[PDB]
């Protein structure tokens, strides 16, 4: 297979699309497996980096796609803006951190349905987004490849926001992640660093405190999906 399994994550999501944007699209070899699966009619393969959509571009000829996967040089979502870009069904970004998701998020536009992303740090502040933003979060699970954890959300802009109690907000929604042993295996692993640092700082450190309330809402969370 071409894609790794977070990236298979991410495609069986996606059935039946007019045109989908992967954004850092690296090698493009999702939209490449969307096309050739006939999940999406058209694809475009964007990146900020000239580089490896060098690479993209001839992925895309050997296969014979050239005529449905376009590649867009372009920082996140600001190639949505312009003319010739169609409706989007699904954006989808992988493999990038929280912090520059959010950043790319600001840029959203309303020809974008649906954002799949697939993202390699907890994603409390994407939650908060889609929340505060009245966004369905459709879909959420929790991923481990090549010694490394992903947080895979699905936002769904044509309905509502679920009405997300604090916790679910900062951990997942309980829906996606009752009874998940692996997530809850790596939840009680940062129970387990935070404490360490406990016994390093000062008690008096405005940071003990603010770790030790991190702990008991992690407790909390681990008690209602256990
Ligand atoms: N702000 C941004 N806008 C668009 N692409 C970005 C970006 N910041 C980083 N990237 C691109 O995102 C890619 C991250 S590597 C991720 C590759 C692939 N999508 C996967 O998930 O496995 C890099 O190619 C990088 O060039």
């Amino acid at each position: 297979h071409m894609l790794s399994f977070r990236l298979n994550q991410v495609a069986k999501l996606i059935n039946n699309s007019t045109a989908i944007a992967d954004i850092g699209t690296d090698h493009a070899y999702l939209p490449i497996y969307l096309v050739q699966n006939n999940k999406t009619k058209i694809a475009y393969a964007c990146d900020i980096n000239q580089k490896p959509l060098n690479i993209a571009l001839k992925n895309v000829e050997k296969f014979g796609l050239t005529g449905q996967i376009f590649t867009i040089l372009s920082n996140g979502l600001e190639f949505v803006k312009n003319k010739e870009i169609l409706n989007i069904d699904y954006v989808t970004i992988c493999g990038l951190g929280s912090q520059t998701i959010l950043e790319i998020l600001k840029n959203d536009h309303q020809k974008i349905s649906n954002y799949i992303i697939c993202s390699n740090t907890s994603v409390k502040n994407l939650r908060l987004w889609a929340v505060s933003h009245n966004y369905l979060i459709k879909y959420e699970s929790f991923i481990y490849e090549d010694d490394h954890y992903y947080w895979l959300i699905e936002i769904n802009k044509n309905k509502y926001s679920d009405h997300l109690e604090e916790l679910e907000i900062e951990f997942g929604s309980k829906q996606f992640f009752n009874k998940n042993s692996l997530y809850i295996s790596y939840l009680e692993n940062e129970i387990s660093n935070l404490t360490k640092i406990l016994n390093q700082i000062n008690p008096n450190n405005i940071k003990y405190l603010e770790i030790q309330n991190r702990i008991n809402k992690i407790r909390k969370y681990i008690d209602v999906i256990r």
